[PDB]
């Protein structure tokens, strides 16, 4: 899975092109604040103002792993 391409397709409309926040909060350092599993749960299911379902399965897991290393 190309995790960065997925994030640019699916996440930047709310989180900003460089992930530093736009309508929604920054995620560029999400791994400093969340575990990989917490990030996966957010992607699959949403959280607070974020909807669920935006990515699934291996795509979601690859994005969670990529973000979890960003600190
Ligand atoms: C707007 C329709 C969104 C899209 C598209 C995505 N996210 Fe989001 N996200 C959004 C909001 C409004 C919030 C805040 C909810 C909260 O209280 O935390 C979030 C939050 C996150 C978080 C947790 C907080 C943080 O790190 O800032 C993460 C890790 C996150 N979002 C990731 C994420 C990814 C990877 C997305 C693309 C697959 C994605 N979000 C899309 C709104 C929206």
């Amino acid at each position: 899975v190309d995790a960065e391409a997925v994030v640019q397709q699916k996440c930047i409309s709310c989180h900003g092109g460089d992930l530093t926040g736009a309508s929604a909060p920054a995620i560029d350092k999400a791994g400093a604040n969340y575990s990989e599993e917490e990030i996966l749960d957010i992607i699959l299911n949403g959280q607070g103002g974020m909807p669920g379902g935006i990515a699934k399965g291996a795509e979601a897991e690859a994005v969670a792993a990529w973000l979890a290393e960003k600190k």
